[PDB]
């Protein structure tokens, strides 16, 4: 039954726009297979395509906006780009029809509609770019009827042992096709879709711009070669259209110009399945997936007061539809540094020059292939795995669909090697390396990031112990199923607490350090004078300077997380000997929390140093840091020190802005100093814990159950409103919001933890 479900997850998911990267594209959850992508560009002269054409997603002054209306990656959804350079507002559907052996069919309709400041006789050139990897597979053009190109549909026949025989079939759309009188006419035709049928190596195929540029630049040359020249040249965009030349290869260009507004369809027929996909079937199943989406959203996104209006709900499913809309398909190989250089042990003063010098040794190498399927921050600047992020981005995405949520959970952990390392960042083959500076490509195997993929199973546990529709849930469903995912992961998860433990170690017995365990420290490794990027608070400020025996109350809290998730998932699988050691474990970090990190002086939590004389120093900096062992769920709700940590995250002179929590105290000698990225704004993921931790002391008697009440009320809504107003004035969730003027700050297309405000209105955690 575990299995049978497994099949039913794999089948269901295997298509989706799964290349988050560009603005429209598909591809199945296979390394090699068939990948499609849409360009499209005005042509007004005879050298503006190449500025115009667009296919990866970028945010710059020539685009307003881009993003999911609708998502579900069982069904498909509804994208709309609205595009300022090329005076278009494009709509993209893209719908999935289940059936055969092989995942399936789907189906896609692009709509153009030039804007109101858009000449009303632009052209427009579109492409859709299809190829595929592998050996022993086949891709083939049938030739059109007429002589210069295709008058009706381009049906693409082929086969692979992966996908079994299908055709994807590129209609003839609605729209003013443009017609040449020139004497190029007779050898080109005067307008026309045309395909070329190409061959390149496997590994090269992503490079869709300069491979579709070859062939214009190809067409333009034989212009020249042919005597068509400035006494009499042609329109720019018959220059523009390529010769037709349809064939067998590994890639398709089709190719369609048209003046004013157009739309056209794309049609994957897997031959398993039962008839052929129509345009009547992707128009139906565009009307039925809208609803089923719909119907789900207020269900499981139900908004409280005073978020109820419509207002909220359109800014709720635009939050929440970009973030499950940016998962992704990755495939390819990793560059790990595997040396183990002693240096990167960080042991010494000064280590930092040390860590330096071996990174300047270049021992890393290429290794994998590796795939991951995961949701990513940011399309148009970071659109790949972040290990951290995706414990925030898995929250909203569990309580839809509880199933996808394990599966890229599953995803994540199989990328673990031997040891119990995942790299923080997955930059995984050639196409996601292309966004990526050589110098920032390199993951080492040293280098941590917080487990908040444990949050996640958090809450399904939670749920545990407490068709499309009947498969997102089948994990909790069916106990057995739940239970045996755990069983085979638990290990992983085990593996990974115990690598922490082997890696991020403090040094308790070297020095002149009182405290209940001699075991329980934690050192962040990979940390810089200016930076602690492995923490996830790259700039928030450290001891200076950075010292070997350095103690971080951040790591110590998620290792708190780490024990208490093993404790539950251990309990349900009765690993007696494993929840013993666990317990006594939580015990002692209990105890070392108070020992090493409390400062009764400044009344929270500091990180530590060794003086100049070598004795244990609290460094306090009052912000994110300062809170940690609350907004990870570790204080009891009676505890004095929580109390004090309620003031201090209620104080305005502090941590206490009108739009949420400030990273750093205002208070700080470092507030909004250097780059500020963690020195000052607030940042929603972060708000998110403290928002969900309040509301568990407000929801139960104790002492501070009124205060928490009237904390969690306030900061819910102030989060809510910051990221709602921006939202409504600029169309962008935003990377993080100034304290000072509420405006959305960095960068754009944040969906990304930001979208955690879907959660944060629907409460009732
Ligand atoms: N100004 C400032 C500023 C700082 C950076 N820093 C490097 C960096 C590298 C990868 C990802 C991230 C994003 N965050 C940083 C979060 O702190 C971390 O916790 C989290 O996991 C990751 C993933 O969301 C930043 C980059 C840029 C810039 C890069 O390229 C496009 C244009 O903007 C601007």
């Amino acid at each position: 039954l575990h299995s049978e479900i497994g099949r039913l997850n794999n089948q269901s998911l295997l298509w989706g726009p799964y290349r988050p990267n560009i603005y429209f594209g598909t591809r199945p959850r296979i390394g090699k297979s068939l990948m499609t992508g849409l360009m499209w560009g005005k042509i007004e002269s005879y050298t503006d395509f190449q500025h115009t054409v667009r296919y990866t997603c970028e945010q710059n002054e020539g685009m307003k906006g881009y993003g999911w209306d609708e998502y579900d990656p069982r069904r498909g959804g509804i994208q709309s780009i609205h595009d300022i350079q090329n005076g278009l507002d494009i709509t993209t559907s893209f719908v999935k029809i289940p059936g055969g052996a092989h995942g399936g069919s789907w189906a896609a309709r692009i709509k153009g509609t030039l804007n109101d400041d858009a000449p009303k006789d632009q052209k427009t050139i579109v492409v859709f770019y299809v190829s595929q990897e592998g050996e022993n597979s086949e891709l083939e053009a049938v030739p059109s009827e007429n002589e210069f190109g295709y008058e009706g549909d381009v049906i693409l026949k082929g086969r692979s042992e992966a996908l079994g025989n299908y055709k994807l079939v590129v209609t003839k759309g609605k729209g003013v096709i443009p017609q040449s009188d020139h004497d190029l006419s007779r050898l080109r035709g005067p307008g026309q879709t045309v395909v070329q049928s190409l061959t390149y190596p496997d590994e090269v195929l992503w490079q869709a711009k300069p491979i579709l540029f070859q062939q214009l630049k190809a067409g333009i040359d034989w212009l020249v070669e042919n005597k068509y020249d400035v006494a009499d040249p042609p329109p720019p965009w018959q220059v523009y259209l390529l010769a037709n030349k349809p064939g067998s290869g590994n890639v398709h260009i089709v190719q369609k110009v048209f003046e004013g507004d157009f739309e056209f369809d794309i049609l994957f027929s897997s031959e398993s399945a039962g008839k052929e996909v129509t345009s009547k079937d992707l128009e139906r199943e565009v009307k039925q997936a809208t609803e089923v989406f719909g119907e789900r959203f207020a269900r499981v996104f139900d908004l409280k007061a005073p978020f109820q209006g419509d207002n909220y709900k359109k800014f709720g499913k635009s939050m929440f539809s970009n973030l499950i809309g940016g998962i992704g398909y990755f495939y390819g190989h990793s560059l790990v540094d595997r040396s183990y250089a002693p240096e990167y042990d960080e042991e010494n003063e000064g280590f930092w020059e040390d860590a330096a010098e071996a990174r300047a040794r270049h021992q890393e190498a290429l290794e994998g292939p590796y795939e991951l399927f995961t949701s990513i921050p940011s399309r148009p600047f970071f659109p790949r795995g972040f290990l951290w992020d995706e414990g925030f981005h898995l929250l909203p995405i569990a309580d839809w669909d509880i199933d996808l949520a394990l599966e890229i959970i599953k995803s994540w952990y199989n990328l673990m090697d031997e040891d119990g390392w995942i790299a923080r960042e997955q930059i995984l083959g050639a196409e996601a390396r292309s966004k990526v500076p050589k110098e920032f490509q390199t993951q080492y195997p040293h280098y941590a990031n917080p487990p908040t993929l444990f949050l996640v199973l958090d809450n399904f546990v939670e749920r545990l112990r407490k068709l499309d529709e009947t498969l997102s849930t089948a994990s909790v469903d069916n106990p057995e199923v739940g239970l045996e995912y755990l069983r085979r992961l638990y290990p992983l998860l085990r593996r990974q607490f115990d690598w922490f433990r082997k890696t991020q170690a403090g040094d308790i017995k070297s020095y002149d350090r009182e405290a209940y365990s001699t075991k329980e420290a934690y050192r962040w490794r990979g940390r810089t004078v200016s930076h602690c990027l492995t923490s996830g608070l790259d700039d928030y400020p450290r001891p200076q300077p950075p010292h070997p025996g350095e103690l971080h109350v951040d790591l110590m809290s998620w290792v708190g997380v780490m024990v208490k998730s093993l404790i539950s998932i251990g309990s349900l699988l009765g690993a007696t000997e494993d929840v013993e050691f666990y317990t006594k474990v939580l015990d002692a970090i209990e105890h070392n929390l108070d020992d090493l990190h409390w400062s009764e002086k400044e009344g929270c939590y500091c990180d530590a140093t060794i003086d100049e004389f070598e004795e244990h120093k609290l460094v306090c900096h009052k912000g994110y840091i300062s809170l940690f062992p609350f907004l990870t769920g570790l204080l009891k709700p009676d505890s004095p020190k929580l109390g004090k940590l309620l003031a201090l995250i209620g104080d305005e002179s502090e941590l206490w802005s009108p739009y949420g929590l400030r990273s750093l105290s205002k208070k700080d000698e470092f507030y909004g100093t250097a780059e500020n990225y963690w020195r000052s704004p607030v940042w929603i993921n972060i708000n998110y814990l403290a928002i969900v931790q309040l509301y568990n002391i407000a929801t139960q008697d104790g002492p501070y159950k009124e205060t928490a009440r009237d904390l969690y009320t306030r900061l819910r809504k102030n989060i809510v409103e910051t990221v709602y107003r921006n939202w409504e004035e600029t169309g962008f969730a935003w990377e993080q919001y100034n304290p000072e003027t509420g405006k959305g700050q960095r960068t754009q297309h944040f969906t990304g933890w930001t979208s955690l405000v879907v959660k944060i209105m629907s409460g009732h955690h």
